């Protein structure tokens, strides 16, 4: 009927390839490889000939850009079964790349995966081979690329971007520990790619290659699979201080949209939260400790001013913290946690707060016991954080481990937390977006503190001093 339309528009071609992704991976073990004939083996040789270029040294043709193994992290051996490159694999010529390298990349994923029943080594070296895009060391090294010499280089950028994100969504499931460490190398490559790509995209505006720098690669790009967590919550193979707080804003937006991008939340809330909170929790949990013990425990950029850990690693521990706070403010107890099944899964969920504090934390029936148990190390973390945007998640987080009532050791604790964080620094790692944290904080302290009319007496102490730009918030 409409396979002519896939010769009329490649949009519908990849869209069939990726609707086939959806119809292939969904009932992953019901729709059958024996039935897998129509699209089934329809593009094995249509996948190689799709983008698998010839793994050989010369790059002959025309472009703004001379081809290379640019990012071609071809970790494998010398027999060149690789080189499937977005230069000749799809774009140079007019267009083949912005359909299937995302779409039939996913297609080849599902097909090669459930074809031999989980043995995903068939498509394997396609990720160990270097998908050499154009040269990529200099970014504006031609700062006159005439929106195709540079804008086409950047659409090639977006192609390498979708290719990376999809390649990692492919690889990160299984881990033969060098394919696994390989995919870790891939996520590193994706971090560097996205950095340089947003640099070039910051060059000249208007570059959305819509095949699937904050959001303009975020909705218009690849699929943050919940498999992805199974790589990065796997204990931090340092990931990095950027490949945790850049490739972990994925899991941020996932919690902040699916549990308060239609691949990952095609599953449902309790169908999902049993991964994105409980299962991947202590792995993610381990990173939390390491982001204090260096970030504030021996918090060497706290007074030492080693700007590498201050302007490079600084926002790195920053990301790790604040993103860990979205894992509590949005993830730690949310607008449907208080339920029947949400309730029981939470009682089996934060009940892994043996490691939220020191060991022996899961020996108790009391839900108030665990509530104050994740209390017990929780405000103990209270001394580390960088910012009031990063601290005001501890009001949100601790109230999330509580909130039926206030109790002894909670109104007490919460008074302590609100008062300290009120008293602390807003020292530069200013406001206009901390005013929201200020409203949240003030109305947090002035509800835990026991003597209400007294707190205004403290406000008379504070008017004796005159932050005097945030005076309206107070």
């Amino acid at each position: 009927l409409v396979g002519f339309c896939c010769e009329q528009t490649p949009e519908v071609l990849a869209l069939y390839y990726d609707e086939l992704a959806n119809l292939i991976e969904k009932q992953k073990g019901n729709l059958d490889l024996q039935l897998l004939d129509k699209f089934g083996k329809s593009l094995v040789e249509d996948f190689p000939n799709d983008f698998v270029v010839d793994l050989s040294p010369t790059v002959d043709g025309s472009f703004l850009f001379p081809v290379k193994s640019l990012y071609n992290l071809d970790e494998d051996e010398t027999q060149g079964a690789i080189a499937i490159n977005l230069l000749p694999l799809v774009s140079q010529k007019r267009v083949v790349s912005p359909i299937c390298l995302s779409p039939c990349f996913r297609l080849l994923r599902l097909y090669t995966g459930e074809q031999n029943n989980g043995s995903l080594e068939e498509i394997d070296a396609l990720l160990g081979c270097p998908l050499y895009l154009t040269d990529l060391e200099v970014e504006g090294k031609l700062d006159s690329l005439s929106k195709q010499e540079r804008e086409f280089l950047c659409s090639l950028l977006f192609y390498a971007l979708n290719w990376f994100r999809e390649v990692v969504n492919a690889f990160c499931q299984q881990q033969d520990a060098e394919m696994k460490g390989k995919v870790l190398t891939r996520l590193q490559n994706i971090t560097e790619l996205q950095n340089v790509l947003g640099k070039c995209l910051a060059a000249t505006p208007g570059y959305v290659p819509p095949p699937a720098q904050l959001q303009s690669y975020r909705p218009y790009f690849r699929e943050l699979d919940l498999e992805v967590f199974s790589v990065l919550h796997c204990g931090l193979l340092t990931l990095g201080p950027a490949e945790l707080c850049f490739l972990l804003d994925d899991m941020c937006w996932k919690l902040e949209h699916v549990l308060t991008f239609s691949h990952l939340c095609q599953r449902s809330p309790k169908e999902v939260a049993v991964c994105v909170v409980k299962l991947l929790k202590p792995l993610c949990n381990h990173m939390e400790n390491m982001h204090n013990y260096f970030q504030t425990v021996i918090p060497n950029q706290g007074v030492v001013d080693e700007s590498g850990l201050n302007i490079q690693e600084y926002q790195l521990m920053s990301s790790c913290y604040h993103q860990l706070l979205l894992a509590f403010r949005l993830l730690f107890a949310w607008s449907g946690f208080s339920q029947h099944e949400n309730s029981n899964l939470l009682r089996s969920a934060l009940q892994v707060l043996a490691d939220r504090l020191k060991p022996g934390e899961t020996e108790f029936l009391p839900l108030e016991e665990l509530i104050s148990e994740s209390f017990q190390y929780l405000l103990n973390f209270q001394a580390s954080i960088p910012s009031f945007q990063c601290a005001f998640i501890l009001t949100q987080v601790l109230m999330a481990i509580s909130e039926k009532p206030m109790t002894g050791w909670k109104r007490e604790k919460m008074a302590s937390l609100a008062k300290q964080f009120l008293c602390q620094s807003w020292m530069k790692p200013k406001g206009s977006h901390f005013n929201s944290a200020l409203h949240t904080l003030l109305c947090v302290y002035l509800e835990h503190t026991d003597n209400i009319l007294k707190a205004i007496e403290e406000i008379s102490s504070v008017g004796v001093p005159e932050s005097r730009q945030t005076f309206p918030v107070f």
